[PDB]
């Protein structure tokens, strides 16, 4: 309450797993989700998240669909305190560079000003202000920058107004480098919050992606957030089944860093989840 459990699901079992969940939870009803994770060039956040030091926050920009359609963009900081705490800010696209590269305070200022004018309670205005400051200071203090993106499609299962259980399955998971590490020819321009090729509004925006710039993850990732390892019993039948493979402490952030940069001599440590196994057997 609330506990998170993560599983890998083989493509061969994906449809059966979905049909089983659907018997107990309605499904929300194609667009890619983009999650663009931050770290510094020493991979400190990755190191902490894997060793489990310093509350091990992760930080990402998240938006759905094609950046062209002007989606909402979230900047989200997640920290495990038995319970994950999430600080989530909605950022207007054109302020992102200033906010993450230049310590700009003006988007916060304008936002609070508007909300205050329209009648948001003081206690709320103040909480929002703390959220802005905590995320920006986190970025500045630790020299965080956008490093890599995960892209995937999500199927989400959830009974309205019911907290007990909630289930997501993410498929088509791909990791893509988006760092400004190289002083010449950085993948992402150092003053631009995202690499601009893959977000271009064109037929194939992945045209210029190089092999060493992406990695595919082979399984779907199912997360069950509950109020198996650490009404309720379809859950047991499912998760004690050959159909899902529970993976204690799985982190998509850690996996993406390892998959992309492990062969590039940036990392001292790698996760060992125990992907040589056939997860079906």
């Amino acid at each position: 309450n609330f506990r998170s459990f993560k599983f890998w699901v083989h493509n061969d079992n994906l449809m059966e797993v979905k049909t089983r969940i659907l018997r107990h939870l309605p499904v929300l009803v194609d667009p890619l989700i983009n999650t663009l994770y931050f770290d510094n060039e020493h991979f400190e956040l990755y190191n902490d998240k894997l060793l489990k030091l310093n509350s091990a926050p992760t930080l990402r920009l998240r938006w759905t669909g094609q950046l062209s359609d002007k989606p909402d963009i979230f900047l989200e900081k997640k920290t495990l305190i038995s319970e994950f705490d999430l600080t989530k800010l909605q950022l207007k696209q054109k302020f992102i560079n200033g906010f993450i590269f230049e310590g700009d305070k003006k988007f916060k200022e304008q936002t609070l000003k508007k909300l205050k004018e329209s009648g948001t309670a003081g206690r709320d205005l103040e909480r929002l202000e703390e959220d802005f400051s905590e995320i920006q200071n986190f970025i500045i203090k630790n020299e965080l920058q956008p490093v890599f993106r995960t892209v995937y499609t999500r199927t989400a299962f959830q009974i309205p107004g019911d907290d007990k259980i909630r289930v997501t399955i993410d498929s088509n998971i791909v990791f893509i480098k988006e760092d400004s590490f190289d002083r010449e020819r950085p993948i992402r321009d150092p003053n631009t919050w995202h690499r601009t090729d893959i977000d271009a509004n064109v037929a194939n925006p992945l045209k210029f992606l190089r092999g060493g710039e992406y990695a595919k993850f082979p399984y779907s990732v199912m997360e069950i957030k509950v109020k198996s390892m650490i009404h309720g019993q379809w859950l047991n039948d499912l998760t004690n089944s050959h159909l899902v493979k529970e993976i204690p402490k799985f982190s998509i952030f850690v996996q993406g860093v390892a998959s992309l940069y492990g062969d590039d001599e940036k990392l001292d440590i790698l996760p060992f989840w125990l992907l040589e196994t056939d997860i079906r057997q």
